[PDB]
């Protein structure tokens, strides 16, 4: 059981991954906020100004210093699994009882080594995800504040704000589906876009923060996905249409704070993929541990190990090793396009559909 739950890890933390990567390449691409035509309300402008800059440290924290953590623990898996598959060719035919001793002592513990890269990874997520709980919830007070001084109306303000939050799951849902449905495509890509998540106005700053696609291509680089997401991303784009009643620059700090909430939303998500991996790592060194004490004290014998190593071998071994090596150059060949300056994430999303 544990080589499954390693492999069920393994996937869900890695699509994960690419969806909070997107998301954070959205965060890192929103132009600041410019209420220049406004002079009382320049405080604001600095409050949130201030926000987007805290949020895009946060997001290129996420994309140098822990995307590169998820990728090694891929890597880590793949050595694990072919360190297990040496024990399984090499030892059977003629290995003593000492061998598969220091054997299962010297896996043990290369396997502690990588549980323990998967606890770092683990609480260094978790250490950004309680930032971004702190900094999305402070940043809601920027947005309450602006409606007040441009005397709005807070009721239709907390019903945009419930409503994003209600579509933005939906959105969210599908996405992961899309990306988890790619994942181990052979010869497939993950495509990636950014754009506002409202509809655009030539004539208030456009906010891209969550302003994401995501779809998969098939080795034929043919886009699947933009139909099934077309859906949540226009149902987002008509929820804001219904409160064009609302104050402009409220509407654009409502939508940098649904987008600084999507930011940790996300963050938790890869929290629990990360404890999951951490879960299957330690169910995996709890076993070989096992193992060698069992060895040890007589409990078992080297015919249980040929056995339990040879059928480990032929069993579920390939899959997860197969998997590893999609992963990788799924997770390095991820496709961004441009999308033009008048679409809205929605409207390029929907173009595409129109071609699917």
């Amino acid at each position: 059981i544990p080589t499954l739950y390693m492999n069920d890890g393994m996937n869900a933390q890695s699509s994960q991954a690419l969806h909070i990567q997107t998301y954070c390449n959205s965060v890192r691409q929103q132009i600041p906020v410019d209420f220049g035509r406004f002079p009382n309300l320049r405080e604001s402008e600095r409050q949130i100004n201030t926000g987007l800059g805290a949020a895009r440290q946060h997001a290129e924290h996420y994309l140098k210093d822990i995307q590169p953590l998820i990728i090694r623990n891929v890597t880590n898996i793949q050595d694990y699994f072919e360190t297990q598959n040496l024990i399984s060719t090499v030892m059977p035919s003629g290995a003593t009882k000492e061998q598969w001793l220091s054997a299962l002592g010297m896996v043990s513990d290369k396997a502690k080594e990588y549980q323990e890269v998967s606890a770092n990874t683990r609480r260094t997520i978790g250490s950004l995800n309680d930032k971004l709980i702190i900094d999305s919830n402070n940043y809601q007070l920027i947005v309450v504040n602006l409606n007040n001084v441009v005397n709005g109306n807070n009721g239709v303000l907390e019903q945009l704000n419930r409503d994003i939050d209600g579509i933005n799951a939906a959105i969210d849902g599908a996405i992961a589906g899309i990306v988890v449905g790619g994942l181990l495509v052979i010869g497939g890509a993950i495509v990636t876009a950014i754009g506002a998540v409202a509809g655009l106005v030539t004539a208030s700053t456009p906010v891209v923060m969550g302003g994401i696609a995501m779809m998969t291509a098939g080795a034929g680089g043919v886009i699947g996905g933009a139909i099934v997401l077309d859906k949540s991303l226009s149902a987002r784009e008509k929820l804001y249409r219904d409160r064009s009643q609302l104050n402009s620059e409220v509407l654009v700090a409502s939508q940098i704070g649904s987008g600084y909430r999507g930011l940790q939303t996300q963050a938790q998500s890869a929290v629990t993929a990360a404890t999951q991996m951490n879960n299957a790592w330690d169910s995996l060194t709890s076993e070989l541990e096992t193992l060698n004490a069992n060895l040890r004290k007589g409990i078992i014998d080297d015919s249980f190990l040929r056995q339990l190593f040879l059928t480990a071998s032929q069993t579920s071994v390939t899959k997860v090793l197969d998997g590893t090596k999609i992963i990788k150059q799924q997770m390095a060949g991820v496709v961004v396009r441009e999308v033009p300056a008048n679409q809205s994430i929605a409207d390029f999303v929907k173009r595409l559909a129109a071609l699917e």
